[PDB]
């Protein structure tokens, strides 16, 4: 069994009072690791979180954004005074989360949730892609019903794009020929009763590419709502089928900016990369702060 | 082993924007052969299909029709701007589904699914009948449980109206001395695990006459639910007995528009009939267009 | 994967109409090989089961009796005119259910489900026992609460009485120094999502010893409630701890008397012994008659 | 390591079964010392504890009242016909559990959860206070939320009123002017996966203070629902701020009357006083009888 280790006990990306847009959380953060750095998109959220009104209420309104930063060395990013997405549109009134980025031959796909605020499941799996992790263009409605923890895989299957997306509580999988209609869903992966695991569970970042399969880091929820990170590796030509999953958690809220925040209790990864022999797992933690957790390729063993 | 043969590549039905209650889809339809004409009456959709969430949304609320359509040579169909049947008491609220249409002693019965919106256990077989193939009547729930899949017999058995229905996961038969009370319901019928049809199984159309039994197309749901259609026969005399079935699926998603659509990897029957020594098949496909499928009766083998 | 077996296509044990105690159901039978001979107390009904009404009714009363039946062969059984248990009114007033018999030293428990008919959860867990199989004495009821799925296991645990039960939706275990208090309640195996045993698991027979653990035999139930037989092995010194297994169902409705009857597609039993290297499996059929069927002690590997 | 002593092998406090309000448990309770005696105030149960049900059920409810008894020597209890304090009807249907009592400026403040049986939810902290500890006035939600396991700190922190309490599963702590509203919610201890306490945590009784910081025993509960005690030192200026906690429980259930029960395998604090350099420390066992165990104050060492 094998687990995450923080490479800091303070976040990496903390909210930045000053920018309304990130006033209050900066956290799941997408990850792509190109030119030697790293380049994370995250979520940001201009106001804590109510979420136990029967309906989103104007008097609660939270907005995210998704803000970038850059780093050569993996702790130290530079930051921008603007988010780098917004939603623009009705649907993402209540703006974009959780981005996910894959790169697939020589475009990058961003897939989040845009949240319209209409009612609490008024959200859906968006697209932008850009060939330059710069000009974000081609937006599209993934699946148009309330869905999330959405990833591309990083290339094709017998010629046909894969999406990871979630209809409550499972992980699944979907095909398609054009990246505009899916097809072939499945059931890949089940939360397990009476463990940490056990309310629902949810892609982190896209997998990543080994010599023995796909490795999947996905997020765990138990029965309050604690939010873990696990890992399970999917078979290499066919990631439909699971062929290992590890028991306990790989990453689990301990420290205190983890455990305490806008949402008690969470570590959440949007994005991992793997660099220099090792996975660097960013996550948002307490959907406050960003740390990020390593583990040497060496050590995966299932 | 035999199998169906599509009669066009591309629909032969599909949806109309312009029309509120075809807008989205038009799929699942009983056919009657009457007078040299195909009478063919199809479910249609205003809307798309969020079937994922815990219960039924009204914001994602749709609501099904019943639409005519007219041929003579069962590909070119003739359309009309507003629907037959539609829901009028609250099990219809979302609209009046599937219809298997049977004929006995000249009455037309359209058996058909009542959705009331409420939950996803709330539907209804529920039927009308006719004298004319135009004027519905008596509305009336068939069984007061949640069930559909269901059609009527062509001919009475030792005096008995015959119902075939889907008490999940399996085709069930029951009788009935009035139409109004059914008795001896009982499974004739179950799914085949590990197989394509190892989740559940409902009847297709009403099964058709032979002289070696009753011709009965079924629809066959995988683990992963892709809709096939399969063929089974019944004994001529007690239609309770399956005296054979085939292994293979006569019918299953091949095309683009039967596997790409508003439910993916779907060609399901509501309706079939004998002309000129063909049985002409028309099934939805992705639950939004219909075609239709043939095979020589003689080919029907066993 | 192993499976067991039929010795016959055909019940072993019927209604018989001219007991009204067992006119109309006889299953869910406890067995115990003593003497060199199959001793049967099988669950036996004086009505159909009417189950979906809000309240168990009077106008549609079952009454549960236990009868008794001896066997040579395991499959030929004499029978007798008056049942071995019935319900004392009014906590057992529509009477005793599913028994699971097991020998402790040289006493013999049998564990029941009382049902009083008040509403849907007037059942509990009762308990009699005897030195002979004949002198039913001791009634107590084992856990005030509602439950059932109840066993011994056939010794103590480092002095202890081990209660298998079954706390909707698990199998659980506890212990008792008296066998009236019990303590230490633990889940020891669970339902799982997306199978065949999806909706609820409990326990079979009392388990059997083994030399690599305790032979589990259990029911368990998917989301159309079939009821579907299967297996796992519990570690040998601490019965509490699941030491493997089996995926598949060792039994499942398939003949005609299994799938249809008084509550279709069931196979559940209570109730299996070792004889001469092959365990007798004592099965009820759609809560209707009672099967058996075999395994090969050998081939059981899990 | 320390942990508390028994000071008998018997109960302290028991049901009186002609009782109707406290016929089948007294067990957690709260403790003040005050006029050299032992003020006790005990949850009272006229009922079982029916647990297992998917929702409250009238046919299985039971009813909190809170007793009062009074003792010199911190064993011998004097009692009363009648509860002190019962639930009013119906916002507390089934009664008032678990009290804490805390003594601010000459005031006694009593923290119970008033409990409504309509979900397993319908709870709160409601407070009542006096300032004799028998005319109980003032009665408020404290929360607005399902919460419990609350307790006032004896003093106020930089003008303060401190909150303990309990969003599962971790101990909070929150602070208020007005002892009406409360702000700055924090997370200050969690549970420990793969312990003794992995489930859940909750303050026993209110912290005591010492030199060294404050006493803070509390509960833990271990992935079989067992309950145990344990105990943290919290920063005596700071109390949100833990500097010590002790791996190992203090108390466990040992005895018969702890481990068998209306709730087997259950110790559970609502109070402990200091009394001549000793800590005696009242608990509940297994939600049927009261005990008392102790600790020298020398002997509290981390
Ligand atoms: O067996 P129980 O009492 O229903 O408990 C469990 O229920 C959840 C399902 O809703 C499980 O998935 C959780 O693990 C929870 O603990
Ligand atoms: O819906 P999910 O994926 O289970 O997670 C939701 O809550 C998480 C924890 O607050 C957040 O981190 C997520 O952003 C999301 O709002
Ligand atoms: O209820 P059934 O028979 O399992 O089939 C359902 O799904 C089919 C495919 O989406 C549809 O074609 C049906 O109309 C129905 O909504
Ligand atoms: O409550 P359980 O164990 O899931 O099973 C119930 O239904 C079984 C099948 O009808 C019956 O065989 C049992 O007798 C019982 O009534
Ligand atoms: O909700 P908590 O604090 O985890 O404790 C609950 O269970 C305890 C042990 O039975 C009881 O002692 C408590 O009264 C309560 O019902
Ligand atoms: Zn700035
Ligand atoms: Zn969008
Ligand atoms: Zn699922
Ligand atoms: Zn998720
Ligand atoms: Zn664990
Ligand atoms: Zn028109
Ligand atoms: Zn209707
Ligand atoms: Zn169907
Ligand atoms: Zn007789
Ligand atoms: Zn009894
Ligand atoms: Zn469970
Ligand atoms: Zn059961
Ligand atoms: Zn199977
Ligand atoms: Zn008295
Ligand atoms: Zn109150
Ligand atoms: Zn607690
Ligand atoms: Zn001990």
């Amino acid at each position: 069994m094998f687990r995450l280790t923080r490479l800091s006990n303070k976040p990496i990306l903390s909210p930045i009072k000053e920018h309304e847009w990130e006033k209050e959380a900066v956290f799941n953060a997408a990850v792509i690791y190109e030119g030697n750095k790293f380049h994370l998109f995250y979520r940001a959220s201009n106001n804590k979180f109510v979420l136990n009104t029967e309906k989103p209420e104007e008097k609660y309104k939270f907005v995210s954004s998704i803000g970038y930063a850059v780093s050569e060395d993996g702790i130290n990013f530079e930051r921008f005074d603007k988010p780098v997405l917004v939603g623009e549109i009705p649907q993402e009134a209540w703006g974009v989360e959780d981005p996910r980025i894959t790169k697939i031959d020589n475009k990058y796909y961003m897939l989040y949730t845009g949240f319209g605020g209409r009612d609490w499941l008024d959200f859906r799996i968006c697209m932008v892609w850009s060939d330059d992790l710069k000009n974000w263009k081609g937006h599209r409605i993934v699946l148009d019903e309330p869905n999330k923890d959405a990833a591309l895989l990083s290339e094709k299957i017998n010629g046909k794009y894969v999406l990871f997306h979630r209809r409550m509580p499972d992980i699944w999988i979907a095909y398609s020929d054009d990246l505009v209609n899916w097809y072939n869903h499945k059931i890949i992966m089940s939360p397990k009763s009476h463990t940490w695991e056990s309310k629902k569970i949810g892609i982190a970042g896209p997998p990543i590419k080994r010599e023995d399969g796909w490795l999947l880091i996905y997020h765990g929820v138990d029965n309050n709502n604690v939010y873990r990170l696990g890992v399970a590796l999917l078979d290499l030509k066919d990631p439909s089928k699971v062929i290992a999953r590890q028991k306990e958690p790989i990453l689990e809220p301990e420290l205190d900016w983890e455990i305490n925040g806008l949402v008690p209790n969470v570590v959440f990864s949007c994005g991992a990369v793997e660099v220099n022999d090792m996975y660097y797992v960013y996550y948002g933690a307490a959907d406050t702060h960003i740390g990020v957790a390593v583990i040497e390729k060496e050590k995966v063993k299932f």
